[PDB]
DNA sequence: CCTTGGCGGTTAAAACGCGGGGGACAGCGCGTACGTGCGTTTAAGCGGTGCTAGAGCTGTCTACGACCAATTGAGCGGCCTCGGCACCGGGATTCTGAT
């Protein structure tokens, strides 16, 4: 019944999180990619069937290609929290643990809401980075949608090459919001440029560039 | 877009409760201090007898204090500056209890 639906949605969200991490450049084992609903239920659920969200929390390391390309790519921590509402307490613990093991980026997937008082600790936890996603948002991977073309973040050298080829300043580029679902999915920081190749009915293929604010 | 009125979120201080451990209470038993009494004694009290030191009173002389002009500088009000430590971050000491 509804327990099956909850478990299935959670498994879909976990698969989306792993696809997000692999897309961003971290190495994920090919076997944990193909995690199936029943095998996930075996490794996560209980005798009563309700799931322990504390076992999904994993650790991701940069693939060597995404290290040679994105030199600023550190080590990733991904946590599925158990408290539906998340307050300043839980964010304090999460930030303490992230800084405690010098994790560069900490993804904090929550269920119901993250309160503004807690929300204020997200930017004040330098040099680590904390991002949050809601589980309801992660059920579908939106980069698989047909209307969403593939976004690829540029490296610093290629961004410089792009700016010099067009004799451009950063403010004279098309823009993408930091809160954009595909910028949010990609972990774009201010000043970084994605490249968006897309279908063109007049030319076949067209490359677009946006800078994240 | 500007103005104002709710329900949450977070801080901070405070009852309920659950185990829990020890302490006032009551009882039992033992010890000896003192009330009650008896035998013996002398110093406080009554009543005199006498001797005397000094405070109340009076008197006399007076000088420091009350009162009233003049005088002036430290006391008082308003600012200006800077270091001891309450609190914070972090490590070494030390009870403290179960074993």
């Amino acid at each position: 019944e509804d327990n099956n639906r909850i478990i299935s949605r959670l498994w879909r969200s976990f698969r989306t999180v792993k696809e997000m991490a692999a897309d961003r450049g971290y190495f994920i084992s090919q076997e944990e990619m193909d995690q199936s609903l029943e095998e996930f239920r075996s490794k996560i659920c209980d005798s009563m069937g309700n799931p322990q969200r504390k076992l999904m929390s994993f650790l991701a390391n940069p693939t060597p290609e995404a290290l040679e390309k994105y030199s600023d790519l550190g080590t990733l921590w991904v946590e599925f929290c158990d408290e539906p509402s998340v307050g300043i307490k839980t964010m304090r613990n999460f930030c303490l643990r992230i800084q405690e093991k010098n994790f560069s980026t900490g993804i904090f997937i929550y269920q119901n809401n993250i309160t503004p008082s807690a929300n204020k600790m997200i930017p004040t936890v330098s040099p680590a980075i904390i991002e949050t996603f809601q589980e309801s948002d992660l059920v579908v991977n939106i980069t698989h949608h047909e209307l969403v073309p593939k976004h690829i973040r540029l490296s610093d050298g290629e961004k410089s090459q792009l700016l010099q080829r067009y004799k451009l300043k950063e403010s004279q580029l098309p823009r993408i919001q930091r809160e954009d679902p595909v910028a949010r999915y990609l972990g774009l920081k201010r000043g970084q440029v994605v490249k968006i190749i897309r279908r063109s009915e007049t030319s076949g293929r067209y490359a677009s560039y946006r800078i994240c604010l």
